[PDB]
């Protein structure tokens, strides 16, 4: 099976499109569903080698009963609510996914233009969100951000379905949340303070020591070990976005693995805590106003 | 004296940041003024040479009054609406223009950042618009945008006041609008009909031949020639923006020239039309919904503030 | 596993195309250049990595094996059929070797063909000689982005490298080449609506016309080709602009790889003989094919051990 | 005045063409000349900043007084032929030059095909070349090509007619051969020989001493002083190009100077010689088959037709 | 299934070698930083992807092996064998580890040596630090193209990586080092010619010289060796430049890297040693060894699971 | 108009450093070698254009003119002037010949660096010899931005070349050079605002401290001048990292240039020696200096008309 490019290069620029499907709009969306590949190729073509284009589509719980009949994805659910003490993760509508990356905004938005336009009167747009990375590959807080994702084979073995669902081979499960920054109260903080916070050092990017990293920092919240002491991990690609007029300074989260439950562990972690951590640090900093699942198929799913 | 960065190399990314100043709020922003050359090294420099991150600071005719006490530009004044038969040109508010422009977005958005915290509390935000170019300097209409640029020495003399109003030398003025595109109606035109709208060949960016090319073209009611038969000209950079989800295509034209008078003549003539063009039919599919007219001192000008 | 020559090759936007006759008694001296051909590549590209991009791939055709080699032969290896049609024609003409070359830049091309050429010279006639350029943005000399369709990845070496149906010959692959001159006067009398029509999608943006609006006669859809089981049978093509202005000569040069020939000749009998609802493809209304020739790229390591 | 792009950046690809005007000729040039900034632009805007394109036009004595009324420029006249004891320059027919530069050769062909496209039934084609530097700026022969060419305002000093002539400031003198090489009997010398007969090192472009570089060396024949004993200098984009079926291997040689007389003392002492030197050394490996003279005026000249 | 180091890096401009010895009582600390290395390597390269390339190859000698781990060692791995020749000498010298580090910039080779370094402060001693440069056309210090006949891509794999053969160590190589000064003055007093017979390619052009001119004791043809089999041995090199000019230093850092050190030992050998035609290698009139070591670099789960 | 030399270079990411002495009978040669300098230069980079923006400025110490040259002197020149302050303290090292040789990689200024020491080998002696580089966001090996307030445009040239002041010497600048290392032990137990306070800027974002917290005795406070009439006194650097992992040697080589050398000697009074507010700056706690030389570099004409 060949998979769509969740494994895709490093790119500076996306587009995150989310929306709900109309009453009668299924047809249509089908429709776009089987060209979407070609439209890809239609917008990048052209701009290559340096644009680096690719959309990931990714379809929901919901919607999959909706479209299509037969076998479902066996980890495919509507996201769950984390009703915690302090913090919340909040689920928000909706059926389709696109990630549209590239090396500029302009080739996103052309790509993103062409779905909206083949899939007008039967979508209604839930979230729009234009992201940049900074020169430096630094988030909003001003860390950088993608340090410890997994590569080539490890990369594969995390991220792509494999013979525990055999129809479904070749595919991923999405998890995105938009959060907002409260960047007054961050900028307080001395980087120091901020370094315990996130558990790596600010310039420099080196993990803090196991005997000075805290229980409720994000990297220690977020290291999860499996049944024969391996690491389990996702594949993430954050992206900045915001508005300095409306003071709107966030991070977009979207986190891909071979399950769900690996990143539902992180979140349950992170918004619930554990016997050694009230939650993840992160949040006192951070709030979540989105929350959505996706399954991303093989490439040759949406072929056919 | 020395200019502002106006006669910026290409970049593929801008921010247009308009503000208005609040009651009180003048000595916070003297003080950023003064400021502003400081911050944009700060934020560039570790960036170089890639970045290309430059600002140009804007001032409007009312904020002028407010913040500065003795001579005014010459050129000095407010935004005037044109009401046509069809198409209007609206003024609205602006008091302080800043211009960001970069090859990368988030160098344009570190900067606004630095920029608006300086300023929280004595301004109020009336636009923000994040601009992209497309990779073959194409706008939102699919024309090449800006091949008609002056550049070099005719560049400098079409944006840079000098000798007739000494005290403002090395300034310029700068017109912004903000247009919302139509594109369901462009694109049921024929290439050729969008052609004629321009004035010039879509894919190759030729113009037209004089015998084909209509009166009522872009191209055509742009073009203006002074007294003596030689060339007014305006130095152009405008940036495509939008979002899908709502449908909203645009441009934002941001217009430098040495007099205001410039470009409004050519404001006149596509809105209000010749004796033998009513309007340019750019504006068929094109409606203004901002209008602001600025001074960009010379930079010495801004640092030697208080 | 035998090692390709390099048939799947990043972009490159230029080329030379050489295409040479075996005089007789010539045999020897192009059988000792065949041993060196992959050294030579790296003498001459290794120092201008990793931007250079040069490659060089050889074929040799139907005739010429039989003359070079002895024992068993690729199995879809023959001379190029002349397509006789009620209106178009596909020549065949003569041609032993095929150098295609290939770089970022021309004259890492012209040194390679060079050193080649030097280590032929009496041993071969030349028969065909194109110095090929692509347009910056993948455009062909229609003006149309050319290249979009092609195969990539695991789909692209399925479709061009022959594997155990000829398990001797694994690795290698099939080339047929076709020069085109063009109408450009012609052409450029249409209108751009009627141009995608001929091609099959969009001009400016390279969308696929849909399937309700693509006529039966468009070149996409007469090189659409399906097999028994209903696969998509496909091709990996380099097309190649050249030209002389003061000659007027505007040409298409076409090579492309497969891993049979029958593919490739499934879509020249569709274009030049028609199927049930298209009397012929619509581009040869505006393109003549000067040359035509069939040639099997072997595996480099089957050149080595020469 | 804004002079035409004869001052440049470095550009890997280039078209040479060269035509004559046809009786009845006149009207379409004019308007053509009128139009070609226009069109650089035109060709070029979309693919800046790394195009580079640009379009030097350049007018030929005769034709001169075909298009125009009134003034001439005070150094045009035709190319003159030298006819030394071994070595000849050659004159042939020109009219119009056009001599287009960029990054990549699409770039010069799509902006030639536009200006040969409103030409086309007034002009006959004399030559047309395609040039492609090598990557390391070497020419043909193998050696660095470029090396002492002027740059700054000593490069605008050189090339731009100024105070002299002032009806045509802002412009320049253009000439143009194109040479044939023999390949195979350079590559027959060792590399120490070849450095003798350039009078640079081949791998490191170090000028040779003064007691060591001979007297024939292509260095010192082409080195001239002024009557104070300043430098005259000229700038020089020479381009290689061939063919490797008809075995053409070339160097098109193309000179700017503010005055023809400084390119012609040049061409003087390498085709007759001086007290020291036969002729040139280059040119026993080097066959020139074309050569013309041309003016190319201030931009805003043509602009104004 | 094992995943090697970055020994198959693709071309980098910046190097940085640094050779330490382990003190006594320094192991744990050794063994502690093995576990982290690659962590390190994220941590300094990940915030420059994807244009710094950023790499480090960490190896071990044969003594040092057996202070670190307890069970089996690698087949092949033993110190560095002295060649004593008639004329020339190759040395060995102390060396317990190597880091490669590889970058396209040099501060990130040095920001990573730093840390590497921070954290063995106390347990090893350095004996050789180098700080290698491309020349921009891949030269090294004779002036002569460095690197043409490197094996790429299946054929270099299998150059390089151990296999079935050693099963525990799938995944390693094996590395030997020998810095080299060159007497530069004597070289530049050849004619090219002289120096082309030297080495058996063409200085300018990098073209081999033909079997029957390209002398006996020439570097290609004493580096040249086949197998019992009749088949090429191959090693992959990754030689740098390094110098000090007010010290006239210049000099070559010879790095190969194979499968079995048989292979580079069987060079060696050649070259030191001679031939019953060729009594050493003629390169060697022109430098000098003056370190040599042997090491082991595993595969990079052998080193995290530490 | 006398041309300077590339004192203001557009920025570069590689630097080499030689400072030598004139051995007794040297004087014939290296007048000879500097007025082949700037051919040298162009020989060595003109094959590198456009990208390698390679420069040398040659300097000559007060000493050594009086040694090569017969008349006047510049105005300004002395040997560097040691100061000698309750706490730390400015040293005075040898020096006869600068060349600052700079380029954006290594190799061009190593081969540059080798053809001038190899015009001059018997007829000087080595001091000094320091290879930069830079970090890929312009730090100093203390973490800083390093360069942000250096003068650009008209106010550079104002800045550091002579004029009407001293005629005869016009377009020449004055050098001042200092080898700092760094105890970055020390310094890294200091907090990040710790080392902000010390230094007058923001650590990640390279914003200066306001006037309300920035220290009296901070880098940017001590070495900020005014002069009588208000004008703010300016210096170009080009400051560069360098070091050595081994040696745990950690190092800035600064290097700045003025039109008078009283400018730099102000601001290395205030450092060493103190003010009314502040008595040292506290970037020396952190750095010493372990060399000081001051040098003119004439005009180009001046040095080719030799
Ligand atoms: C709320 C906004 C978020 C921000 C700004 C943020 C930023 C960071 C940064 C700076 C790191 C360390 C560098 C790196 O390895 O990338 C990190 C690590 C990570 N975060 Fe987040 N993150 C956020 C949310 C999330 C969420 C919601 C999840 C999981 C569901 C997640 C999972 C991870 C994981 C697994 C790691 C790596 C831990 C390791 O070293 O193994 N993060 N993130
Ligand atoms: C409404 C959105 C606008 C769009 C999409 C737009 C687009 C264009 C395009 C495509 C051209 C041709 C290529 C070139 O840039 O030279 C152009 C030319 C021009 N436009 Fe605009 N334009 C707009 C508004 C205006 C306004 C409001 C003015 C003046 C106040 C203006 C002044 C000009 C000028 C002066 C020219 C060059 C004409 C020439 O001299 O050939 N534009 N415009
Ligand atoms: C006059 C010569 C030619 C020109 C200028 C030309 C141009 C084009 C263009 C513009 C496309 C559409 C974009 C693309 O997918 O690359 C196309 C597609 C194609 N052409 Fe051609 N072509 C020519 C000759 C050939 C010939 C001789 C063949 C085959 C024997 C060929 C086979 C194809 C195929 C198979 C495709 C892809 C169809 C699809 O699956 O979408 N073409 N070519
Ligand atoms: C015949 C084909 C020619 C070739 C292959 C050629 C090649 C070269 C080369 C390699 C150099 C040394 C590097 C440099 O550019 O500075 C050079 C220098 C020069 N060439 Fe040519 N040249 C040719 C014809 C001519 C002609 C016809 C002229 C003038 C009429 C000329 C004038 C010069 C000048 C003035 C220099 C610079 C000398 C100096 O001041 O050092 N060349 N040529
Ligand atoms: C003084 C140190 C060295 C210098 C400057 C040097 C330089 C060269 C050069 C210029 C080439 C020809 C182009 C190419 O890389 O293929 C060459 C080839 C080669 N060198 Fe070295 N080398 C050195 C030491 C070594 C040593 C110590 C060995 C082996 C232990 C070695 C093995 C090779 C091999 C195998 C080739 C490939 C030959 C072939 O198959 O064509 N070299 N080297």
């Amino acid at each position: 099976p060949e998979p769509q490019m969740v494994l895709s290069p490093l790119t500076s620029a996306a587009i995150f499109l989310v929306v709900t499907i109309d009453s009668g709009g299924e047809d249509t969306v089908r429709d776009l569903l089987s060209d979407v590949a070609s439209l890809e190729r239609a917008v990048g073509f052209r701009a290559q080698p340096d644009g680096r284009l690719s959309c990931v589509t990714g379809i929901g719980s919901e919607a999959w009963d909706r479209l299509f009949s037969g076998a479902r994805p066996a980890g495919l659910h509507p996201f769950r609510e984390l009703d915690g003490p302090v913090h919340r993760a909040v689920a928000t509508p909706g059926d389709l996914l696109f990630h549209i990356r590239a090396s500029r905004l302009d080739l996103c938005f052309a790509l993103a233009t062409e779905i909206m336009g083949r899939l007008r009167g039967a979508v209604t747009p839930q979230d729009e969100v234009h992201g940049f990375k900074y020169f430096d590959e630094r988030d909003m807080l001003g860390f950088v951000d993608g340090t410890e994702n997994p590569t080539g084979a490890a990369a594969r073995r995390a991220v792509l379905v494999g013979a525990e669902d055999p129809a479904f081979a070749g595919g991923s499960y999405a998890v995105v949340q938009k959060y907002l920054h409260d960047i007054d109260a961050w900028e307080g903080l001395s980087v120091e303070a901020q370094e315990r916070v996130i558990g790596r050092r600010k310039m420099t990017d080196v993990e803090l020591s196991d005997d000075v990293k805290p229980a409720d920092s994000h990297v220690a919240l977020t290291s999860v070990t499996g049944p024969d002491g391996s690491d389990l991990e996702i594949l993430r690609d954050n992206m900045p976005f915001g508005s300095v007029g409306r003071e709107e300074f966030g991070t977009y989260f979207i986190g891909y693995a071979r399950t769900p439950e690996v990143t539902e562990t992180m979140l349950e972690r992170m918004f619930l805590g554990t016997a050694s951590a009230p939650h993840d640090r992160i949040l006192d900093f951070s709030t979540a106003v989105t929350g959505s699942l996706f399954f991303t198929p093989a490439a040759d799913f949406l072929e056919d």
